[PDB]
Order: structure tokens, then C-alpha cells, then sequence
């Protein structure tokens, strides 16, 4: 007998070079899953085989000018090239004039996408509810709130230091019960709006948590082109000269209908070529890109060197391979019951484990983890590692009481005129908010940056994007606007109508220290410049983010903020002053009391 | 053949010029949808066409001073066309000189208005969850809490729970974890206790009712009808200032669309848009104050363009209809008539609308946003407005107290 | 000339008999839109028009038989019956042997649903998160916890009697501070765990009562087919021998493709015949039906008597009607100028304002309202009510002050003697647990009763269903279980061990009272027997709740279950063991401490 | 022409009778996708067929007696059939005597379990919102504020906060509301306030979970491979007694399949099903404990059923093919053959599938349920599990106070 011709092709994990070739000869230098399979076969049959690998590259097709087939179905038709082992997908077109037989392998349409990719939460997750705006007043708020009951219980009535009235706001904030109460009508109205404050911002807090974690429970992952039907966010991808393209047009199942029709009409050219570049293209390109294999191919891939793309579905359709008889040889019928006689012992079950999965070199809670809530974890340590430093300052402050008055003025009068200082400096010096904003470019994630700003309240100026030397003014401005200046002019200025009180009255305590009544004044317009603070800070943030809302979302044009370090100098300005609000209020104590 | 002379006129999605349009031929240069509907009124009437934008650039009407038709209507009658497949608009006066073709497309006068998009929070917007009933209905019953605490505890010792003290420990209870001047008599275990009760489903049905209304976004539109745009003034009327729409409204008589035309009579903004693509911009700029009246074509293509950010809302106020026009007396005018209705008895001109508008268009067919400090921007200030109301009565107190 | 003669149909608003009728002649019995229409074309044209009425009933088709026509357009075709102002629909097989003008009124294919149907919530809907199983062991839970604080703080070392512990326990639940706290190992862990109870209850109220806001506004009416695609609880219905059901099979858009799938294969039959029927088939299946009128029937119908079904979405496609002009004559081409005519000055539109809204007799908030929390202000004043009435008692017995122990011992000994009856009869008495279930008849909302059941505990018995006198015991059975006795079996018999001794040693702290510790450790063994009662029925139900879960829905079987007067007796047992366990242990604290 | 003789069998939906079948003729009385496909095969080919359902009642084997084929093989090779266009399964020993088609539908063994319904609550069910770390990372904190409120408290004044008392503010803390032995030191200050925020995000993080626990019901199944019910001892396999399903296990040698040999080689409650139907009431029975192992071709349309009751879950096991065949010899064996293949490219056997099995089928393609004394079923047991605790304890306190 003669030696019997097989012609596959170099597709892995088919027919693929053995690692140690050019040093063999013939066909003991291939190996792969139709190496495997042609060996299986030859002793049913009764072979002696000899592999080629196929002329041109190709599977097998007609040249639609000159009718002639090219590839492995044009070498079995035109008098070379026997029996022919290899991925022959079983087409109308092609059994016209070769003989398939039954399939040794059922394929399918797949899609393919990126491993779900964990996420893994921060440290200080648990603040994500409520920005970074809010969780800074609310600690403006109970120093605030402490200082307006340090004064108003020892106003007139008297267990209300600055010691007790923090008591009062880390006691009511965090919503425990606080030990003493108010006793005065002013003294409660401090007590009761303040116990309707954390009534909110701990139901704004509880209900948009509700918010997050309910929203991603709600999401779900593509487990069907059914699903993908209905998304637009990840786009499609095929092969664009084969099959695969050739499926979705000519079909008329509604869910394939609605999915070409997608891919016929989208921006940019999602029919790639050459499905190395397929793969790449849903790698880096991270849930947003899907892209659709043949069932044999992304079940390698997803056993293959990194392991970062994954089947999901099941197979659109259905389709075979076959091992391909020339046309009435001989070699058809013998051939038609090699397969089937293999399919069931369980050899082509047992070859695909064997190259797709054991020689690939890869693998096989509806609950919050402590990864979630791990700051508070973390404030709590970090709060006991503080208490155990102060538990070392009470034991010295008693042991040197076993064993000053001008510190206390020394405490009010530098803080007082850094409270002058630091919220002048800030209003004056323009480095207040910085918007930054510009559009994508895509495929390269850009730096757009054109337009900024460093506007402070009076002198908002500009700095690209033209460049802009000259900018602006308060007098009249000719699309954005600033509606900083706009409504919270006041709030500051009024500040320092109370701070400027402030100052005179303390040093008029100071030069003649006698005077009781004045450094009592001098105290009260402190912290009402401080309030004016508060109140000017808020009122500044709330008319950015209602400016942000009016964005009108612009999905591709992107936006930044961030604050400057003169709205730093104001809220180190309102430590500043409160903070001498209670230590010249104090001083009055001191002072009168003795009297 | 013939080579039938096929006029149209530039607009989208009717005839679009595509992109070769310097590199190919005529019949292979436009796009749109009567290019795919003279295709199909070719196929079944049979006959050759080249497509022939008009000269003028306009539809169609009368000049009375030289009495001499304009524009594709010009073209049919004096002799340079010989069908007329285009957005015509069936009117009478057009109908006494040329033959239309009953309706392959019917519009009619729209309304329209910015998306609603997210808006801005109010300075009280977090009493949205509870209605405004409720607010009321808990001081009241706050009140009733006081009165009644104080009527218990005045005649039952026959006194720490005058004025001063009942209405304190009421708020010290449904603003929540209670306060030190708790109730002695066993009324009073009641009093705390059925009130204390009124404070866990009052505040669970807050937090939950704020769980579901940052859940499911769902915002709705401000007016949707003429009828509620007719009984406002905030939104702006806006139509075109020479044409068949501004027409409309003037000799209409049936009372709801006259009003509408007396707010457009005064109108001292200068409502009335020139050139209508300026009155899309000043519906996108004007921030949902501004509301342009279209043909509902235009209106459900300019919803599906990007930047997506107008929206048709209402029924169609009247209904007119297009028409593939033909001339007076011609051998075209019986056949295409049957092929136009042939053509939407199939569907195919109800596809055709479908792939042109909705199909080869933008804006497509739970973003989870962090609250912001202008959602919770009013409790600031009923805290520092409570502050600041503490320190006037304090120095009231100080009044009094160094006097007597 | 002559006199033309009009042809219109008995359709109603276009034409329909004047109530006078039988009173008048001609054309002047008649009134409608195509009356008015007649008469305003006719003064245009030239006419002096006579109406007839059309002889067989029908607009017009052609007989595939004999391809004689019939109707309408049979009678204009055939020599008699001139102009044909009537609701004509111009379709191609009409106009290829008739004229027809320009369309005078634009209808089309629209959905119609019964109107939405508020929902007004019930007087106590607040409970609806947590159900009636859990409130009511809620109030078994803070008596018994108060009775255990009665105990443990008066056992030993103060101030934590029934009236002071049901404050405790009235107090934590509404997560209000309690004032007084236990000062004893064994009193901290009884406010601690009920700590615990609250701190659980309340977050489960909370996020369930979350879980039916969210939902229902996750929910979203019908607002076009598109929206009638995806849903499948709402049924599609369509005439059944017209243009309607012909528009669905021969469309290709492929929202009408799924359609037309879920109409062709359902059941039973939503083909109706009638459209009056089908009108009815809206109203009298709230919310699950949807008939598929042409738009200018459901906009009539809607401005109509009650006004119960209401039109939504848009129209599916588009169509019109049409004067209907012989073929040739010459009131073809003054009829099509007196369309348009009339079309523009707005005549067309004003008589259709007419007929259907002005003649019609019909009219034209994201938030919690009062009604659904309504009756915590009922139980807010229905407590202060009841708070007026006590202020009555201690008034009372104070002024007795001012002006028994054999009531102590009467009260303790019939309240034992009553809780050692009502646990053992009820154990006895087998009126427990009333499990009902059965199929559904639709279309008259059936009574199926078939099964039930009237088990206690130990006789287990059945009542319908081959009606079974003889019907189990607790000997082997041989399909539904009872999991009631196999679990919660010794938890009330542990109870009747710990009552047992509960009242035989208050019968010997009786014969001869001088006997202290008696008395003392009889009221021990009471709240041991009522805190295996709490075991016992809370086991007891969710026992039961896992049964009800092992459902596997089924929509169409139906479920019912009670409970019986046993279990209330079991119920009212705990009352009367745990109200004598604080009379017994306080008459303890008024003999011995005499002594 | 010659009236070829098409044999079918009665298993749904290939050939159905329908409820005619009393009142019409052979080939109008039968319905399934195998009548909707001799339609097709006849269509292309051309040829009269008239449907010809098996005397005896079998597929086809030998009888290894007498052999001689029975059923549908035995009807084609003896003489009595012309075409067998039904779901015969291509395997060896048919094809050495008659020719199948290129298979028509792809199918394989797979796993039948019943859906994933709602499921039963455990008396710790409510310990689900927080995973375990976390409740042990708050006792062991719970510890941790103990042992400092403890040596802040000793150390400081130099007692009221022993190890009676440390241990119970922390306690009275986190378990709400607070607790009236308050610290006193700018270090109990924090002591107090650091494990006083603790308190807010834990029991804010357990109220949001539950909430989105119960808003969003997104069950699982217990398996969903062969491989987890390889590892599994739960859930009980199943197959029938004697087929080519059973056959498959025995012989295999991937050493996966031969360890779900190996449990049913021994598996005494009788795991083996005879006659099918009574294997899918099984599953329904057995409470989701029983897993029967189907061809996938039953398992999708048991699947749409009523009751809806199982779910197929995993990939298929094997893949064997069905098959139009026909005789040894014949002259339709080549023209079905390229019909078969003609079909399929077009779409129509993916239709005819979807159509029988997804479209003319039961099971479509939320309720609000409220809370059960189950679901909070444990509460109870550690509240009386608290106050039995309690009796004890004082009755050990008891002892050794009167006796001290
Ligand atoms: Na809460």
C-alpha cells in the first residue's frame, strides 16, 4: 500500500511546530490535536500516513473570477492531497464537491469578554455616601456648635466647657445619649437643633449607602447575547472577511437582527481583522469591548498565557468539523466509521482535555467584607492609640498639681491675629478654586487640559487656553460664569465686620486689664465672625454644586475641582478664631469671677 | 427609456449628500430617506431617474406679484421636473396646479422642549421624602404631646413638666435617643411611650422613602400637552416668524390655540425664531424656559442627534401630510398613487422611517452620584439659624436677669 | 340639479339617530360628525345632498368567492349611491376601483388599558414590612423581658419593678435612653441582649419597609408597545376578522414580530369578535388585559360613560379615512378642494372637538402621604387617650392614700390555676393551626376549598377532601407533612414541667403563709414555663414559615392559613403565667421583708 | 410520484398528534418540529411523503437472538420505510446499515436539577448583611474598648469602670442608645466617641445591605457543572437504567465521569431511573437533593413545562449528533443530505428549534414579600437565651451572697 497524503494547516492547537524541529524529519515533527487524531485514525483504517502542511494558507474557498478553490479544499478536489484531518468547518458549499465526515468536533458562535476584574475597595470606603464636602463641615459643625455652649452656659447660668460641650458633640453626632443637659431657653435651642442635625445627615448617610449597594447588586454580567442585545456600553466585534460576519447578516432571529444592526451602524470600525488583533482589542480595552470566536478557539485562548479573557454564553449557532474525503475514494466510508467509532469509546472527548485544557497553562458573596468598612476600623485604633497619649497628659497635669494667666492672654492674642491674618490673606490672595475641564480623545485616555482657572473671590483670573493675561474683572464680564463672588460676597464681609470687633476689644482687655465687660464683648463678635464662616463656607460649596448639576452630562467632555489654599487659609482661619473664642471668653471667667 | 427628472430639495434625513460626493456619480452621491423611497416608487411604477436638487432652493408658492411658481413646485409646472419625490407638504394652494400623492409620511405640529434632566436641589429639599402633610400633622401632634404631658403631670402629684419642661422632652424624643427628665406616673409611661413609638416609623419611613428616591431615578417632563403649556407662563412660546406653522395659529378659532397666539402677540423677548436651527440652539441654551413648536419630522429627528438634548412632548396639535408630488396631467400620476399606498400596506415605509430616524441615529434607545452639600444644604442653616436664635434670646435672658 | 346621495354607516360618532327620531323625515333625522361634514362640503361643492344609509351593514370588501363587493363601496361601485362621507379607511384594494379624496381625519392602531386605579393604602399599612407573626411576639418580648428585670434586680442587689421594667422595655425598643440602668452582673446581660433585639428589629423594619418603596417605584406603567413587548402579565387582544390582526402578521418591524408571536400562541383566546366584547374584557380584568383598538374608537370610548379605559403610547402605524368619489365623476375633483379646503381653516379640527370631547361626558407625587403612615397618629392618639384615663388612676389612689394582701394572693393563685388550664387545654384542644390551599377556575375567581385542616398538636386531623373522619394519629402516616410536632414537641412540654411546679408550691406558700422561700422559688418556676412558651410559639412558627417557603410558587394553586383558638389560648397563657410570675415574686418581697 | 414512506416517532415536540386526530387525515394530524422539517426536506428535494409512525414502538437495536432491526431501523433496512426524518442518534452500529444526514440538531448529556427557588432561613439568617469577619471583629474590638476604658479609668485618677463596668458601656454603646456610667477623662472624651462612630457605620452598613438584600432577589444554583457535582456528596445523581446515558459512564476514561461511576456503582436509596418521566418527578420530589442526567434535548423542553419546576444548569458532558437517515442504497441519501445542511445555513433549523422548544412554550422568558417570624427567628433564641442565662447566674449569686 501506498503512503496515504494528510494536509492540515499551522493552526494551534491543531497542527503546530514541535518545540524541537528543524533536528526531525517528515511527519514525526508536528504535534497538536489532528497529529493526535491522524494517528488515531491510520489504525482503524489501515494508513500508513505521511503529513504536508497546506499550499497557499488557507481552508478552502472559490475565487468567485476564475472559479478555482484555494487551501486545503483546493489541494483534495484538484487530484493531490488524500484524506485531510483538520478544522474543515462542514459548509453547504464546500460538500458539494468533496466528501465530510461526521463531526469530530461541534463548534459555535461565542462571545468572548474580559475577566469580570475585581475591584478592590479603599481604605476610607465607608465616606464614599457623603463627599468630602460634607464630612469637612460636619467638622466645622460640632467644634462650632461645642464653642455656642461653652459661651451660653457659662454666658449665665454651668457644666458646659469647651472639655463637656465636645462631650455634647461627639456625644450627640454619633448619637449616644449625652449625660448632662442644658438648663437655660437659649441653652436648649443650641441642644435641639443640633439633635436635628445628625437626624439628617445620618438618614442622608443610611439611605444613599442604600443607594450604592443596591444599584450594584442591580447591575448584572453578561451571561447571554440576549443580555448583550439590550447594552450599548460594550460593543460588539467580528472577524471582518469570514463566517462570523456571515452569520449575523443573513439571519432572521430577532435578537440577531437587532445585534447586526448595531455593528452595521456604529462608530468606530468595530470589524477587525486578524483575531490576534480581536483578542487585543478586549484586553485593553477594559468592559467595553466584546469580541466573537468560533466556541474551539476561545475556549484556548481562555486556557492559554495570561488568563484574561473569558467565554460567557452559550453557542449562537451550531456547526462541525470533519475530516475530508476526496470524493468517491475509498478512504470515505472507512474514514466515516473511524470517527464514529472514535466519538464514542471517548478519544475525541479525551484528546480535547488533553490540548485545550491539561496543556494549557491555566485555573479550572452578596455580603460587605471588612475590605468595605476598613477605615472605621482604623479611626477607632487610631482614636485608642490616641487616648492612651492623653491618658499620659491628665496623670502629669494632676502630678504637677501635687507639685498661667498670661499664657491664657498669650493663647487668645496670637490666634486672634492669625484669625485676622489667615482670613485676609485668603479673600485677598487668589488661589480660591480651581475648575479644569476639556473633551476625550480616544485611544490614548488624553490630557486635553485646555481651559483652568486659580479664581479667588475679586480677582478671578485665567491662565490657558489662549493664556489670558489680562483676564477679567468684577467690572463687567461680555459660556461660563462665577457665581462665588455672585451670592457669597457678605458671608466673609460681614466676618470681618464681627472679627474686626474682635481684635480692638481683646487688646483694649489687654492694655488695661481691669477692664472686664470688654474682653466679655470682645469674645461674643468672635465667634459670630466664626459663624459667618460656617455659613459662608456652605453657601460657597452649595452654589459650585449646583453650577456642577448644570453640566448637562457631556459624556465624552470631562470636568475637574479642586480647592485651593486660600479655601484652606479660611478653614484654618475658622480654627483660628474659635478656638480664641472660647480662650477670651475664658478669660472673662478668670478674670470677673475673681473680681 | 425616459430618464425621469426626480426633483428634491437638501434636507436630512430626505436626501443627505454622502461623503463621495466628489468622487461619484449623481444617482450614487445621496443619501436619505426619499433616495431609498424613489427607489422603490422606480421598482414597482418602472422607469429611469436621476436625482435633481432643486435650483431655486425652495418648496413651492405663489408670488403675486409676477405670478410665477418657485422652487420644486416651479419646476413640475413650467416643465423642468418630472416628479416631484420630496418632503412637499400637501396644501391647498399647491393642490390647484399639481397632482400629490396620498400621504406616505403624516406629521403635524409638535411641541418642543429641553430633556428634563437632574435639577437643582432647593434649601429645603430634604423635606421631599415625607409630602408636606406630614410635616405639619408631626408638629401638631408635638404640640398634643405637650399639652398632654403637661395636663398629666400638673394634676396628678395632688411639677418638672411646666412649659419649659413638656415641649423639651418631646423633641428630645422624636429627635431621636430621649432626654434625662423622663416621666413619673404610669400615664406618663404611656405618654413617653406611644409617642416614642410615632418615632420609629416616622424616621424609618423617611430613611426608606430617601432609599427609593435615590434608587430609581425617574424624572418626568414639566409640561406635556398644549393644553398644559396653554395655562402656564413660565416656559416660552417660541414658532417660526414666516411660515405655514406662525400662520396656523392666527386664523385658528377654536379658543385653546388662541390663546396661545395672544402670549405670542405681546412676546417681548422677540420669541418668534428666524431660520429654525437658531431655535434649536435657544431651546438647548435657554434652559428648559424656552419651548419651540415644530413639525413633529423635525422633532423626532433632533430628539435622535447628538448632543441629545431635546425632547418632543404632547399629540400632535394638527395634521397635515407629505406627498410625492407629479404634474397636472402626466402618465406618472396614477401609478405612483397606487405604489405609495402599496409601499405602507407592506410596511416598507414604515421601515423606512424606522432605519433613517431611529435606527441610524445617536442617542441610544444608574450612574450611582454621591450626594452633594446642596442636598443637604438647608439643615445647615435651620442649625446656624438655631444658633444664631439662641444668642438673641440669651442676651433677651441677660436683659432681664441684671434688671430683676 | 338632482339631489346626491350621501352613504354613511350606523357607526357611532358619525353617524347615529337623533334622539327624536321617528318624528322627522329625511336627512334631517340624522346627527353626528359626518351630519356636520355633509353639510359643510355641500356648501363648497354645490351639492343639495340627501343622506341614505348603507343597505347591508358593511364598508366594503370584496366576497374571494363571487369578487362582488359589499357595503359602502359595494353600493358606489355598482350605478347606485353617489359621495360616501363615512369612515372609509383608504386601503389599496379600495382605490384601485374608487376615488378617494385626502384623508379628512388621521387614525391608526393604539393600545387601550383600563384606567390606573389608585390603591388607597389601609389605616394600619405601616406594619405591612415586618408581619403580624413578629408584632405580636414583639409584645410577648418586652413583657417577658420586663418580667425577667422584674426578677433579677429585686432577687438581690432595686429599682426595677413591673412599673419601672416595662419602662425599661417600653423604652428600648423605641431606642430612647432608658434612665435608670441595672446595677448587677446578671441585670447588665437582660439589658444587654434586649440591646440587641431593638438594635436588629429596626434595621429589618427599615430596609424591608425600603424594599417596598423601591420596588414599587422600580415598576412602570404601560406607555407603548414597546413597553407591551417585554411584559408578559398584561395580555395583548385584537378583533377578529379585520385590519387590526392584518396589520400584525404581514409586519416586519421586529417589535410587531414579537408581538404578533405572543398573540398567535396563548391561551385562551385573545382573537375577539365584537369590539363591544372587547371594550368589556378591559374593565373586567383589571390591569392584566390590553385590546388594540384604531385611534379615533379609544379616543371615543374614553370621553364616554364611566370613564374606565384610557388610551396610551402612540400609534403604532398610520392610516386615514376618505370621502369616496365614484370613479370618474365629476364631484371627484370639487371634493378633494373641499377637503383641504376645510382641513385648513381648521373646520376639521373644530368637529372633532366637537363630537368626541364636547359632547363627551368625561374631564379632560414621589412622596409618602398621611394615609400611609396613618395609624401610628391613631396609636399616638388612641395612647394619649388612654394616658387621660390613668391620670384618673393614680389621682384615685393617691386620695385613697390620703383617706391588700389577700388581693395579692387572689390575684396570683387564679391567674395560675387559669395559666395551668388554658396551656393544658389548648395542648388538648385541637384547634390549632387552619391550613387551607386548592387551584384556581379563573374567569369567576373560584371557591376550590378541596383540603384544609383543623390540627392541634397531637390529633392531627382533616376535615374536606374525601372528608376522612378516621384521619391520622401520631402511630405512622403512610404529599404534605406537619413539621409542628416533630420539632416544637417538648418545648411546651418543658413548660408544663416548669408550671407544674409552679403552682403546687404557690398552693404550699398559701396553706401556710409563713413559709418565705416557697413562694419565692414558685415564681422562678412561672417565667421558666412562660420563656419556653416564647420558644415554643416562636419555633412553632417558623416552622411553619419554612414549610410556607418550600412552596414552589405555583401562581395559579392557591394558599390560606389561620390560626386557631388554641393558639390564642397558648397566647393568652403566657398573659396570665407571666402577670402571676410578678405577683408571686412580689408577694415574696411584701411577706419577707415584714418578717 | 411514488409517495415516499416517512417514519416518525411520538416523543414531543418532534411529531405531536394534535387534538384533531380523530376528524383528519395522516399527514394533517401531526405536529412537532419533525412535521415542520419532512416539510422542509420535501420542499428541496420534492417527493410525497405521508407520516408513518412506528409499529413497534423502539428507536432501533439488534436483538443479538434472532438478529433482526427493530422500530424505525427495522422499518427502513427491511423494506417498509423509504425516509426515517426523526431523532434517531447517529452512532456505530446504526451507521454500518443505514446512512444518516450531517446532524440536524447538536445535542449532549446534561444536568437536570430543580430552579433555585426561595429558600428556607436559618436561625442565625440574620447575621447574612455582615459577612463573619465582621461580627468578630467587633467583639474583638468590643474587648478592645473594654481593656482601654478599663486602663484609662485606673490609671488616671491617681474606679467606676471595673470589669463589671468597662465591658458594659462598650456594650451599652454599639447595642444603642448609650448608657448613664459616661466617662469621665479628655481620654475617656475619645474612648467614648471613637467607639461611638464605630457604632454608626456598622449599624448604617447592616440597615443598607438588608435593604438591598431584600430589594434585589438574586438567587443561585447549588451546582452548575459536572465538575462541583463531582466534589458534592449532597445533591444525588441519577440516570436511566438501561440506555446509552448509562452506557456512557461505564466506559469512560477521563477519570471525571468514572468518579460519578463510581458513586452510582454502589448508591443504595436506587438512584437508577426507569422510564424517564418518572426521573423528572423525581427531581420535583426530592426537594433539589436529586440531580437526573438527561440528553439536552429534553432537559430544554422539560425546562418550559408547566409546572415550571427545573432548570438545566453546565455544559454539555458528551456530544452526539440526531440524524435524518435513510436506506443502504438509496436516491435520496445524497439530495437530504445537502437539505439537511441547507436548512441550517439559512436559519431554518435554529428557527424550527426556537420556535417548538422557546416559543410554543410555557414558562414567559418582585412580589414584595414581607418578613417572616423565620427569617428574624433567632432574636428570640439569644433574647430568652439571655434571660435563662440571667436565672442561673442569680441563682449562683444567691448562693454565695446568703452564704457570705
Ligand atoms: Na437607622
Amino acid at each position: 500500500q501506498k503512503t496515504v497524503v494528510v494536509t492540515t494547516i499551522l493552526e494551534s492547537p491543531y497542527v503546530m511546530m514541535k518545540k524541537n524541529h528543524e533536528m526531525l524529519e517528515g511527519n514525526e515533527r508536528y504535534e497538536g490535536y489532528c497529529v493526535d487524531l491522524a494517528a488515531e485514525i491510520a489504525k482503524h483504517c489501515g494508513f500508513k500516513y505521511k503529513l504536508t502542511i497546506v499550499g497557499d494558507g488557507k481552508y478552502g474557498a472559490r475565487d468567485a473570477d476564475t472559479k478555482i478553490w484555494n487551501g486545503m479544499v483546493g489541494e483534495l478536489v484538484y487530484g493531490k492531497a488524500d484524506i485531510a484531518i483538520a478544522p474543515l468547518t462542514i459548509t453547504l458549499v464546500r460538500e458539494e464537491v468533496i466528501d465530510f465526515s461526521k463531526p469530530f468536533m461541534s463548534l459555535g458562535i461565542s462571545i468572548m469578554i474580559k475577566k469580570p476584574q475585581k475591584s478592590k475597595p479603599g481604605v476610607f470606603s465607608f465616606l464614599d455616601p457623603l463627599a468630602y464636602e460634607i464630612w469637612m463641615c460636619i467638622v466645622f459643625a460640632y467644634i462650632g456648635v461645642s464653642v455656642v455652649l461653652f459661651l451660653v452656659s457659662r454666658f449665665s447660668p454651668n457644666e458646659f466647657g469647651i472639655f463637656n460641650s465636645l462631650w455634647f458633640s461627639l456625644g450627640a453626632f454619633m448619637q449616644q445619649g449625652c449625660d448632662i443637659s442644658p438648663r437655660s431657653l437659649s441653652g436648649r435651642i443650641v441642644g435641639g437643633v443640633w439633635w436635628f442635625f445628625t437626624l439628617i445627615i445620618i438618614s442622608s448617610y443610611t439611605a444613599n449607602l442604600a443607594a450604592f449597594l443596591t444599584v450594584e447588586r442591580m447591575v448584572s454580567p453578561i451571561e447571554s447575547a440576549e443580555d448583550l442585545s439590550k447594552q450599548t456600553e460594550i460593543a460588539y466585534g467580528t472577524l471582518d472577511s469570514g463566517s462570523t460576519k456571515e452569520f449575523f447578516r443573513r439571519s432572521k432571529i430577532a435578537v440577531f437582527d437587532k445585534m447586526w444592526t448595531y455593528m452595521r451602524s456604529a462608530e468606530p470600525s468595530v470589524f477587525v481583522r486578524t483575531t490576534a488583533e480581536g483578542v487585543a482589542r478586549v484586553r485593553k480595552s477594559k468592559g467595553k469591548y466584546a469580541y466573537l470566536l468560533e466556541s474551539t478557539m476561545n475556549e484556548y485562548i481562555e486556557q492559554r498565557k495570561p488568563c484574561d479573557t473569558m467565554k460567557v454564553g452559550g453557542n449562537l449557532d451550531s456547526k462541525g468539523y470533519g475530516i475530508a474525503t476526496p470524493k468517491g475514494s475509498s478512504l470515505g466510508t472507512p474514514v466515516n466509521l473511524a470517527v464514529l467509532k472514535l466519538s464514542e469509546q471517548g478519544v475525541l472527548d479525551k484528546l480535547k482535555n488533553k490540548w485545550w485544557y491539561d496543556k494549557g497553562e491555566c485555573g479550572a458573596t452578596s455580603a460587605l467584607s471588612l475590605s468595605n468598612v476598613a477605615g472605621v476600623f482604623y479611626i477607632l485604633v487610631g482614636g485608642l492609640g490616641l487616648a492612651m497619649l492623653v491618658a499620659l497628659i491628665e496623670f502629669c497635669y494632676k502630678s504637677r498639681a501635687e507639685a498661667g494667666r498670661k499664657a491664657l492672654t498669650l493663647l487668645s492674642s496670637v490666634f486672634a491675629v492669625c484669625g485676622l491674618g489667615l482670613l485676609g490673606i485668603a479673600v485677598s490672595t487668589d488661589y480660591w478654586l480651581y475648575l479644569e475641564e476639556g473633551i476625550i480623545l480616544p485611544q490614548n485616555q488624553s490630557t486635553e487640559v485646555k481651559m483652568s482657572l486659580h479664581s479667588g473671590l475679586w480677582r478671578v483670573c485665567f491662565l490657558a487656553g489662549e493664556e489670558r493675561g489680562r483676564c477679567f474683572t468684577i467690572e463687567y464680564v461680555m459660556v461660563n460664569v462665577l457665581k462665588m463672588i455672585r451670592s457669597a460676597t457678605p458671608f466673609p464681609l460681614v466676618s470681618l465686620f464681627f472679627m474686626f470687633i474682635g481684635f480692638i476689644l481683646s487688646n483694649i482687655g489687654h492694655i488695661r486689664p481691669h477692664r472686664t465687660i470688654l474682653a466679655f464683648v470682645s469674645g461674643i463678635f468672635f465667634i459670630l465672625s466664626g459663624l459667618s464662616l460656617v455659613v459662608g463656607l456652605v453657601l460657597y460649596i452649595s452654589s459650585i454644586n449646583d453650577e456642577m448639576l448644570n453640566r448637562t452630562k457631556d459624556a465624552e467632555t470631562y470636568f475637574n475641582y479642586k480647592y485651593g489654599w486660600s479655601f484652606a487659609f479660611a478653614a484654618i482661619s475658622f480654627l483660628l478664631t474659635e478656638s480664641a473664642g472660647v480662650m477670651s471668653v475664658y478669660l472673662f471667667m478668670k478674670r470677673y469671677t475673681a473680681e
